[PDB]
């Protein structure tokens, strides 16, 4: 069912802010959202430069990537998702930002690694095991996959922690500045690696990095550290999931609480930014919803407010904002700091000019769950088209080529 | 009568363009329009703040500011005109370019010199002659002016030409940058300065500066060169209007035709694009309009279709553009050469918001002429209020204030 909305133009949603060293002109984002239209090989194809392109035509919006692996340890799905790794994926990924710049629009890309969750056989082809904090699994079928094909998963060694910073988050941000992004993005959400560093359930270790509150922040505080030294702060952002299970993360139901684990972290930014190394934001997801589920009332444990009290910047907060629409009382109390974007997702799959939408009232097109992470156009490109014009069988048999 | 107009949503005006190292995103343009709510002291006020702030909304629009003096030789209006010459200009401006700035748009100084057309009682008070190539007037009435008051205009000596390139003009473009202009825009047109040294009906100097076609244009050409390496040549703009007969140019009547004088400057123009020191775009008026007055179709000597033809950079064009509204036929082959930007200056006095009424189409509020020019907020800022809440009385009394 399309979704009523009432226009947000006379709202906050449609004041700049200034974002790191970019000035934003509307406060709706469209967070990183994974849709698997890469190229094989991961490097970003002819679909993803258009799909990009047709987001950002409301000048001043503030796209993010889908998650975007730093590396090839860092991969691990069967579908085609894309990596900023080599010259190659820069490259292409160049021609992406150029388009969304060229509309007076900014970038950033989600860098992601799986971890525990990478798939063995998937793995097993680049020689590699699925790494970890620790030696764990996502559920028993996780762990039945895994030594199926003798691929169990491994808790990382402590060089190999370090050579995460030094190497592969290095790397891939060096790759992110060559290929024009505004802002790289650290995905410690959702289960994936960082988050199995940050809580106890997923990190058991007992070198520098588990083992304590502090000890299990300190990659990712490391992260934030060097990364900031090379790319600056200005062009860092972070993304969390205090309340979430998605991949089975305890959250509330762990030994230390997200409430503890997450005001440490969010803390620790502060007081950088206190001494003048501020990242440009934070990215919270909302308790309505957890990884790509959403989660009535009754099941939500907690809430991202002490996001605001303890964190002076920038915030981007997710999950399900058109749940009050039309009217979006939710969205316009929580924007009402002027330093608080929102986003939409979902919706911004069926709606690729969703900012134009919002802002002036327009119904929303209903988004299509069975093409979220199908492997071609249709469902994807094909909401930009008229449906008139939409020859579903070519667009079905259109899978990603390589641009230009 | 308010203005129906179609919109333009779908059309070349709201494709991107790139415009020397900035990109726009609405071709739509304000060109330079004299409203005289400056301070006495010619410093900006608090009135034109809110002013360019009220027409910079549409992200990425070219506003191009009024007339701007660039010493106080340059000046001569009873009315009160900015000025860009002392820190005190320039910081008073940068808090207008900030604004403009922080909604992803971007700002033109237009750079004016009155010339033979100076007040002489004004001039007399800064103890100035009126200046020009040549000892001329536009008018026996303008002549009786200046010899009753024993201020005669003078030709200046080739050493005040020089100090126009390296004191006069350095200096304000010097300070257009300490206050964040993005360019600046030399006014040779309209009669005034640069467009009395470009003709012969103004120009009858023996030294370098005149003598020939060639001759006349050497100042023009002298400051886009100088000025060229100082602020570089993609922050260079220059406005002609071959056909006007504004301030008593022959214009098609002289005895060089406008075509000749405005196609060899526009032509050096080029040969220096030619060589990677292309200015950033070429204003021209339309010869549907002669300075602030329209021009019937029959009183038309010729066209601006040698711009086009010569010069392969951007082009700005205004005048009149509303005449077959609502359907806006002329524009729409104007700019679909994809270089050319379409300015409106009358509609934009009375409508802040005009690239978003253009865009979807919206009615114009009537332009109101008996206020073009005077000296208070009423029929100034006030197009941005709801009628409901205009004070009138008090509008009337609102003379401009310093900044803050
Ligand atoms: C198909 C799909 C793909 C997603 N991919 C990512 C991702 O790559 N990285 C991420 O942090 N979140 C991802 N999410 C979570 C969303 O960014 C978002 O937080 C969530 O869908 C709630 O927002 P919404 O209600 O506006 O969709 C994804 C969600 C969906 C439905
Ligand atoms: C009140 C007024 C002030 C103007 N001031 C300037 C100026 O300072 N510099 C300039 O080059 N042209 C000036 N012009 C000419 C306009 O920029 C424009 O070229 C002309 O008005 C035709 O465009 P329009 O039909 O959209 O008004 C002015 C015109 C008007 C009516
Ligand atoms: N990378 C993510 O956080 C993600 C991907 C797909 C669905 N939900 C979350
Ligand atoms: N400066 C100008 O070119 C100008 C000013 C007022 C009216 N018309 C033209
Ligand atoms: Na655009
Ligand atoms: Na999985
Ligand atoms: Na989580
Ligand atoms: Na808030
Ligand atoms: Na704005
Ligand atoms: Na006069
Ligand atoms: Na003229
Ligand atoms: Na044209």
């Amino acid at each position: 069912s399309s979704v009523k909305i009432s226009p947000l133009k006379d709202s906050e949603a449609f004041q700049s802010i200034k974002v790191g060293n970019n000035t934003l002109q509307t406060k709706i984002v469209y967070p990183p959202t994974t849709r698997f239209r890469a190229l094989e090989d991961h490097t970003p194809s002819d679909l993803q430069l258009q799909y990009y392109g047709d987001r950002s035509t409301f000048p001043g919006t503030l796209l993010i990537t889908e998650a975007t692996f730093v590396s090839p340890q860092a991969s691990g799905y069967e579908g085609a998702a894309p990596g900023i790794w080599t010259d190659k994926h820069a490259k292409a990924w160049k021609v992406i930002t150029d388009k969304v710049h060229a509309n007076g629009s900014f970038v950033s890309t989600q860098l992601i690694f799986l971890g525990r969750v990478a798939d063995p056989a998937v793995m097993k082809t680049r020689g590699l095991n699925p790494v970890s904090a620790s030696a764990t699994y996502e559920s028993d079928a996780a762990k039945e996959a895994a030594e199926a094909v003798g691929n169990p998963v491994r808790a990382l060694t402590t060089q190999e922690v370090k050579d995460l910073v030094y190497e592969a988050y290095t790397n891939a941000a060096q790759k992110a500045m060559d290929a024009g992004f505004d802002y790289i993005e650290l995905h410690a959400a959702h289960g994936y690696l960082l988050d199995q560093f940050l809580q106890p359930c997923t990190n058991q270790r007992t070198d520098e990095y588990g083992g304590s509150i502090e000890n299990r922040a300190r990659l990712i505080l490391e992260l934030i550290d060097h990364l900031s030294t090379i790319v600056g702060a200005d062009k860092i952002g972070i993304r969390i999931s205090p309340w979430a299970t998605f991949q089975n993360m305890k959250a509330h139901k762990d030994t230390v609480h997200p409430l503890t684990t997450f005001s440490y972290l969010v803390h620790e930014l502060q007081q950088r930014a206190d001494k003048g190394q501020g990242i440009a934001y934070i990215s919270v997801v909302e308790p309505r919803v957890s990884g790509n589920v959403d989660v009535s009332e009754e099941d939500q444990a907690g809430d991202n407010e002490f996001v605001s009290k303890i964190w002076k910047g920038v915030i981007l907060k997710a999950g399900n904002y058109s749940y009050d629409a039309p009217e979006f009382k939710t969205l316009k109390e929580d924007i009402a700091d002027k330093r608080t974007l929102v986003g939409f997702s979902r919706y911004f799959t069926s709606n690729p000019n969703l900012v134009w939408k919002l802002r002036d009232g327009i119904d929303l097109v209903p988004y299509d769950r069975n093409t979220f992470y199908s492997d071609n156009n249709y469902g994807y490109n094909t909401f930009s088209m008229d449906s008139e014009e939409v020859d579903k069988e070519l667009e079905i048999k259109r899978v990603p080529s390589a641009i230009e």
